[PDB]
């Protein structure tokens, strides 16, 4: 049985943990039920570390108190398909593979499935590791709470002798590092300095072996990236989004000062040896908007290219950490803020952004989001029980699970099925533009051979690839986006019109040119 | 009312019969149930048969005594999608007519129905008879019961003057022929000789004229092509299952003689004249893995080309009636060994090979049938009854209408919901790597027009084409496969890989090729 | 070694969670899954019904017949 | 919001509740969640209670940390 140890002893050189802890609704809670620090307290002195304590990052750390949550969290929902690919004609981007050719997601792409999987599922899709983790066996691709308890209790490690990224499967890339991770857990918010920069006290960093940083990784989406361990109150960790709405003065809401201002984020930091370390975000209010948008943005994680030169930018650039905390069109000019590009399209020669899951910065604006609703509210509501103290459920999931909750309780002028003709409205239409804009870049992308092998000057192929840029950002964020339009019907709808516009210019551009150059 | 015969006097005369029958399960089952051989009787001698007795080949003959399980055997799977398109995007192969192009299979391949419909599915389905056999109406479509009573009782003839294969309909194909037939139905078992060679004794061949053969034939997959109706024990009867497993050595299981061994086949012939005629092959044990062997496997059943000289094999070949009993990544070498491939592409020229159904050969080696389950597990299990009889369901369907008897008797540790997600984990990643791989493959072949037109030399096209073999091979294994990778995920995880690297060479090869054409 | 809570609080199941003890003190027929079938693995619901129901009409029945008795001697 | 008391004070006046307090699975769980006995200590002695702390009698006590069972 665990044994309480004396917190004044530990406040007595912990200032900043005193000052939360003995505040909020965390004040009775021992430091054991976390730490163990017998050794530490031995050891250390007023500003060095000594032994270092153990820390527990496990998710049932706070389960023992807080069962209702965690079981809501650990669900696994059965309807929401496993493993299955976006590039194929019965999923979001029938297209993909012609339009993404030259990137690292032509090697699969499958939709989103439940928060308790991201992180094994990030070990094994055929992009990251080049397949050197798999399940143990196929049995265990059902296991939530198993991936939970932790990833390597259910995937093995093709070579536990080596950590260089390599190919063990023939169709699978590497295309995993450190920052990935940031978006996974965080069983390493102790041993990764704020961004991932290089510091004397970080056990890991942007340019580490992320196969070796991955075995030391277990948990998924950890309770602690939304509260407070110590003072149970709302926050943010993900250093990304600090920076973006802290050190950049962006604010939590870009296009909102006075929402920026009622609903900000603190900045709190923690240093080693007197030199910051790392970086938390405490929370004005318990702001769902701003704790899902920690990852479902789109960001960079990963080396690209410079749009000014063409030079390499690795993972050693800070730009390899980086949310651009901007909408779709304001994206071209975030990413010129930077001088940053993804890649170069295989059959166009383009140099292409790679856009990803922008949920946050697409909800921004609309109608929902201006007034005053978040996603908790659609995805993770209150649970509403005839007897019962009431909580929050933590099953982060489609709101058709729970349209009483999430859409009826607002809209009381409609029925259910009602409620669901309007969502499918909108995903109806937005995927129908989709699928046109996806026409048309292929459309555009077929003649980019046909072009040159005709003799087209490079001024017209370099024309018709800066139309290429505009045509694929203004079609992909709503192939990343998860909500088919939903969360911003009338943005998506002007995307997608201007994403088909620009194909068609570039296709209009090389069929002239090619008909000239036939003509002699 | 059926009056008994004396079974003692045909022992007389038969004494194979006899031995069998007078041992099994039958023994007390007279003769009169399936034969009448008055005629027979009177002037048959030791070695000649005389009148020729008639021999009942309707499952209504065991139907009297064995009513379950004829009535689970008929029941017809309304879930199980009728007449539906494989080359659809919402289907099995969305990019089929590209790369099966030069192909019968272009002008029909819908997925299968149920096990009743079989024979009159083969006869009117628009590759096989030029369209000259037809439904009576759209209303007989859904006949089970009237299908299994005879297929000329819901079907008619549009020529019953002519027995020529030729078109009807302009959009249908004449590949139907004489060893087709034996996958359907075994009304002809007496009247064919083992393998359709050439026999004084057999009505029907190999070379017959199939309209005649078809009007012949009524009932599909008789219930004695499983049970030998003389000493009820378990049988296959099928002739290239008996050559491949008996007459070519190689086992009922190649992969493993310990198996072969103890669950082996026994090759008994029957003559006329004192020549052997027919064989069928005793099971040691009642094993379904070599029960649907039969049919379930890749086969040749047609005419074809030689790959060591391009010259015709005709149906007068053996090699018209052929089991390669082979997985995927020794059919290559098993086509080799017979000098042996279908049909040239339309577009890219390549010799390429088509692949059938190969469930039995994708099953070996998994870990299921390395744990000794079979077809039936999953496939036709005991029915589990409250108070009753236990007997064999014989409604060969999806394991997902009785998943308590199929998959959780064995995975306790399961629910319903979470032994179809695991199925659903297995069939989403397999299916991606299928329209990954057509994706490669439709890349490529859209390259040789370009590459011929741009006077690239046979050399490199031919090259190209001896990859266009290979990554069909490894692609089409799978869409012809029924189970979506779930009867073999690793083999199919490892095929569809080798089938996009194979492409993915090509295009790379007639890319280049063609590059250095236009820059002269 | 059965005990009031076996049958009318036992622990729940869940395909993915932390188990814990339902405090839900109540019959078993609404929970007979973990409360009579993992001990009755030789039955389905409707027959482990069957039998509690065999038990309760019969002494139902002579809960009637002896108050029909203590009645008539009553009166 | 709760603020801790000190349970070895407790503890010198009561040790019959800190054999079983400090022993099971409630080591950790500070006297503050079902006791208000601020009054009490200023005013007790190990032989004179002094002013009578209250006690939480209320299931809500409970389903603080043990929401599921309480629900
Ligand atoms: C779980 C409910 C915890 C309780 C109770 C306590 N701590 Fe904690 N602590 C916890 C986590 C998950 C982390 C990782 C960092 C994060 O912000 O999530 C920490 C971290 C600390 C640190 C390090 C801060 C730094 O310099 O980086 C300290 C010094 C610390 N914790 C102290 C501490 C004390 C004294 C506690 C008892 C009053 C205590 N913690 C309780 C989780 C939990
Ligand atoms: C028992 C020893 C606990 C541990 C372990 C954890 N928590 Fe906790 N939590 C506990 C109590 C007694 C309370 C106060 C309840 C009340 O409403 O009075 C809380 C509260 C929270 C909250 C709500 C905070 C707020 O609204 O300001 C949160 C978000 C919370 N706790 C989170 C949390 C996390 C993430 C834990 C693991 C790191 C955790 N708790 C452990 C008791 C206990
Ligand atoms: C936060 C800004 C993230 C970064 C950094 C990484 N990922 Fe991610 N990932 C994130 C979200 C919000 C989602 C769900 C929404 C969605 O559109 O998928 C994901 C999903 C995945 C998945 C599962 C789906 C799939 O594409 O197969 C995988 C396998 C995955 N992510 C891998 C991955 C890799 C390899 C990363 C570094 C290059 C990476 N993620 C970073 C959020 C974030
Ligand atoms: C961000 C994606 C979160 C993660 C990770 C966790 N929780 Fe959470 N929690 C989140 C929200 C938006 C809310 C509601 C806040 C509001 O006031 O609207 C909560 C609330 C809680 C509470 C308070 C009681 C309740 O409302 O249920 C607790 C005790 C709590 N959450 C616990 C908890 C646990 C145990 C987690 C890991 C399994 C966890 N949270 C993660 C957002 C997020
Ligand atoms: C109600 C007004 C919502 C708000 C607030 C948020 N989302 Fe949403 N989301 C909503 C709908 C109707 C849908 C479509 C779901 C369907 O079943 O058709 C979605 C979709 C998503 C998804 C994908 C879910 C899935 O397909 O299973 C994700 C990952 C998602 N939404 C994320 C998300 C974020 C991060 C939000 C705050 C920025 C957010 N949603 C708010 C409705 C609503
Ligand atoms: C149905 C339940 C039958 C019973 C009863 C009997 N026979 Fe049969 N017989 C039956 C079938 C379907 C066939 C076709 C071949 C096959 O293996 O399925 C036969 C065949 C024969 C033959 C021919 C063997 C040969 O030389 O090719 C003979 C000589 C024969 N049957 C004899 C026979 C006798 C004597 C029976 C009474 C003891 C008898 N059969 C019963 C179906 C059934
Ligand atoms: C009644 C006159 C019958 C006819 C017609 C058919 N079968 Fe039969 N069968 C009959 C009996 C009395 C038995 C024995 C039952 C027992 O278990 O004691 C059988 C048995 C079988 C079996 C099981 C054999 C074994 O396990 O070894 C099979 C597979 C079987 N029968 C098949 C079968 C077939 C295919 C028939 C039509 C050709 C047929 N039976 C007719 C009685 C009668
Ligand atoms: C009476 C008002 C009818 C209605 C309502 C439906 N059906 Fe019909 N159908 C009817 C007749 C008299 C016939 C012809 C019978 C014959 O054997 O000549 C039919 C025929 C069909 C067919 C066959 C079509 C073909 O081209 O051969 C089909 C597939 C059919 N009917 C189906 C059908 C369906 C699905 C209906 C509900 C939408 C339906 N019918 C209504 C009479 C009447
Ligand atoms: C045994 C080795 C067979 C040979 C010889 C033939 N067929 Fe076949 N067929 C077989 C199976 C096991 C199945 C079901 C599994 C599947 O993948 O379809 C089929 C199916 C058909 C169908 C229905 C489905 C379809 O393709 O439309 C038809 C119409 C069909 N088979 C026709 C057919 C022809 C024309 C054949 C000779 C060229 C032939 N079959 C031979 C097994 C076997
Ligand atoms: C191969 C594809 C089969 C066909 C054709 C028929 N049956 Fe069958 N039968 C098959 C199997 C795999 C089994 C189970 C054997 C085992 O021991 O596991 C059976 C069993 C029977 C029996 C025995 C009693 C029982 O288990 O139900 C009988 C009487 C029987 N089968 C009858 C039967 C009939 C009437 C058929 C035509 C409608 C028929 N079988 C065809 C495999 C196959
Ligand atoms: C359990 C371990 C199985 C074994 C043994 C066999 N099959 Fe199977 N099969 C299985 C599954 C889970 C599926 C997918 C079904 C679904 O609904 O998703 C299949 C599929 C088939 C099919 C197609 C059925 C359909 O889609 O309707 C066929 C024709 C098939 N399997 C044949 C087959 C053969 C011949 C087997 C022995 C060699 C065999 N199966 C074994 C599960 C299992
Ligand atoms: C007994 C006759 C079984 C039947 C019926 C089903 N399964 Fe099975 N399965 C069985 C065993 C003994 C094992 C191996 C256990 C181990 O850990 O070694 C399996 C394995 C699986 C797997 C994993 C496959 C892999 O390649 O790793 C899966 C996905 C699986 N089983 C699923 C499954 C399904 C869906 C079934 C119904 C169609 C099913 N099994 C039936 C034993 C038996
Ligand atoms: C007697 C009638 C009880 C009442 C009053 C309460 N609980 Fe209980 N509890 C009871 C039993 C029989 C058990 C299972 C013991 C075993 O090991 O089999 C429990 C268990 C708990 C636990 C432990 C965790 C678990 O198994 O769920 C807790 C935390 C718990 N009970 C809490 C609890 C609460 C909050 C109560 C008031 C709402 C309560 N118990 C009352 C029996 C009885
Ligand atoms: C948070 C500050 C709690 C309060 C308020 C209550 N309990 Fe508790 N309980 C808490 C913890 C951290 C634990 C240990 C969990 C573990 O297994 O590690 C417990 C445990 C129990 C148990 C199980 C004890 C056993 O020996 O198995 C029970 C039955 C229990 N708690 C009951 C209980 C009651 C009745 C409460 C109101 C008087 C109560 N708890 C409050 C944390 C907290
Ligand atoms: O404690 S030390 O820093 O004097
Ligand atoms: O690759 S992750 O961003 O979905
Ligand atoms: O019966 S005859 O063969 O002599
Ligand atoms: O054509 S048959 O083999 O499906
Ligand atoms: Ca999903
Ligand atoms: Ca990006
Ligand atoms: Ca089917
Ligand atoms: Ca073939």
């Amino acid at each position: 049985n665990l044994k309480p140890v004396d917190a004044m002893q530990c406040f007595d050189c912990h200032t900043q943990i005193e000052d939360m802890h003995t505040v909020g609704k965390h004040a009775t809670v021992n430091c054991v039920h976390c730490h163990d620090a017998t050794e530490h307290v031995e050891t250390a002195s007023s500003r060095r570390m000594g032994e270092r304590p153990v820390t527990r990052m496990d998710l049932e750390a706070c389960a023992t108190c807080h069962t209702a949550q965690f079981n809501s969290f650990v669900e696994v929902r059965h309807e929401s398909h496993p493993r299955l690919e976006k590039a194929t004609p019965t999923s979001r981007s029938p297209m993909f593979d012609k339009l993404i050719a030259g990137h690292g997601f032509a090697f699969e792409h499958a939709e989103p499935r439940s928060h308790a999987f991201m992180l094994v599922d990030h070990f094994v899709v055929d992009r990251a590791y080049g397949g050197r983790f798999q399940f143990k066996n196929w049995q265990k691709v059902t296991d939530g709470m198993g991936a939970v308890r932790g990833a390597w209790t259910v995937l093995t490690d093709a070579d536990p002798e080596s950590s260089d990224q390599r190919r063990f499967l023939s169709q699978t890339a590497t295309a995993a590092n450190p920052v990935c991770l940031n978006c996974k857990t965080q069983d390493h918010i102790l041993d990764w300095a704020y961004m991932g920069d290089e510091h004397e006290a970080a056990k890991w960093s942007r340019t580490s072996e992320v196969v070796e940083f991955a075995r030391d990784l277990n948990h998924p989406l950890n309770c602690f990236m939304c509260h407070d361990p110590h003072s149970a109150g709302p926050r943010v960790v993900r250093d990304g989004l600090i920076n973006a709405v802290v050190d950049r003065g962006l604010g939590t809401y870009p296009h909102d000062p006075v929402k920026s201002e009622q609903q900000g984020m603190t900045k709190v930091t923690f240093q080693r040896g007197r030199e910051d370390f790392r970086a938390i975000g405490l929370l004005d209010t318990a702001d769902s908007n701003v704790m899902c948008a920690q990852c479902h943005v789109e960001y960079n994680c990963n080396p690209g290219y410079q749009l000014s030169d063409g030079s390499r930018v690795g993972m050693d650039d800070r730009r390899a950490n980086h949310f651009f905390w901007a909408n779709v069109f304001d994206y071209k000019e975030a990413a010129q803020e930077i001088d940053f590009f993804d890649f170069r399209h295989a059959t166009t020669g383009a140099a292409l952004p790679k856009l990803q899951h922008p949920e946050a910065e697409t909800f921004w604006g609309s109608v929902h989001e201006r007034n005053g609703v978040a996603c908790a509210d659609c995805h993770m509501p209150k649970v509403q029980l005839e007897n019962g103290k009431v909580y929050t459920s933590h099953s982060q999931r489609t709101p058709r699970d729970m349209m009483g909750q999430a859409c009826l309780n607002c809209h009381a002028e409609w029925t259910e099925d009602q409620a669901l003709y309007a969502i499918d409205y909108i995903k109806n239409y937005t995927h129908g533009k989709i699928v046109k804009s996806e026409y048309w870049l292929a459309k555009m992308i077929d003649l980019f051979p046909v072009a040159k092998r005709a003799g087209v000057s490079e001024d017209v192929l370099n024309q018709a690839r800066e139309l290429h840029y505009d045509a694929h950002l203004y079609w992909e964020w709503w192939t990343a986006e998860n909500s088919v339009g939903f969360h911003n019907p009338d943005q998506a709808r002007e995307s997608l019109m201007t994403s088909i516009s620009k194909s068609k210019e570039a296709v209009s551009l090389l069929n002239d040119a090619i008909d000239a150059q036939v003509a002699s």
